[PDB]
């Protein structure tokens, strides 16, 4: 077929039958011949491309929808998913970051953004990298959702509570053998516990129904 309207109708027929490869073939040709102006078809073409594993092509079509301000939350999610499928985490989170800036307070984009950073923080916390765990959990607090902010703050509270306890653990044998180092370690533990009390306090304020957060803040206060 040569007629662009015929190509779009053929692509619609293919999509209706779940033949994503034909729909991609017909829509991509239609968009090429009509100067990429139909954002509804561009969005559908991006989904079809991702379904047949043409990930770079998918990202290109979702970009058309984004530039035409069409179905923005879905177009950013689609573009991010294409980069996730290409196993490109940096472009995955960069796209979600652009999406949260364009459509603030979109439930699905905020969930993906926050899950990414909570998982990164967890990964660094498990590998004992406190500074990088903190950086990642702090990014998960950038969401507008009070619920998602609460669990990023609760994760920061636990991170610093565990760090202060670990420092206190290593300082016990020093109390009667190296008082110089004992004072240094005690001050480090105190600083960690004070950060923990403050992050947990912030979480309790946003989610007073989360009684376990209040209980953990009480445990940290008992260490100061």
């Amino acid at each position: 077929t040569t007629d662009p309207n015929q190509l779009k109708n053929e692509g619609n027929d293919a999509l209706n039958a779940k033949n994503y490869a034909v729909a991609f073939e017909k829509y991509s040709e239609y968009l090429k011949l009509t100067n990429n102006q139909d954002s509804v078809t561009a969005y559908n073409c991006g989904v079809c491309a991702d379904n047949i594993k043409k990930y770079k092509e998918a990202a290109d079509y979702f970009d058309i929808a984004i530039k035409k301000n069409y179905n923005l939350a879905n177009a950013y999610i689609g573009k991010s998913a294409a980069y996730r499928d290409m196993k490109n985490n940096q472009e995955y989170i960069a796209t979600l970051t652009e999406g949260i800036k364009a459509v603030p307070g979109n439930a699905t984009i905020e969930k993906l953004y926050a899950i990414y950073y909570l998982k990164e923080g967890q990964k660094f916390q498990q590998a004992g990298n406190i500074e990088k765990a903190e950086e990642n959990y702090k990014h998960a607090t950038d969401v507008t959702s009070k619920k998602w902010k609460t669990d990023a703050l609760y994760s920061l509270g636990v991170l610093f509570y565990n760090n202060g306890a670990d420092v206190l653990r290593k300082a016990t044998p020093l109390a009667s053998s190296n008082k110089e180092k004992y004072a240094s370690e005690k001050a480090k533990a105190d600083a960690a516990f004070k950060k923990a009390v403050d992050y947990l306090g912030e979480a309790v304020t946003l989610s007073p129904n989360r009684t376990e957060i209040k209980q953990m803040q009480d445990q940290v206060k008992a260490m100061i």
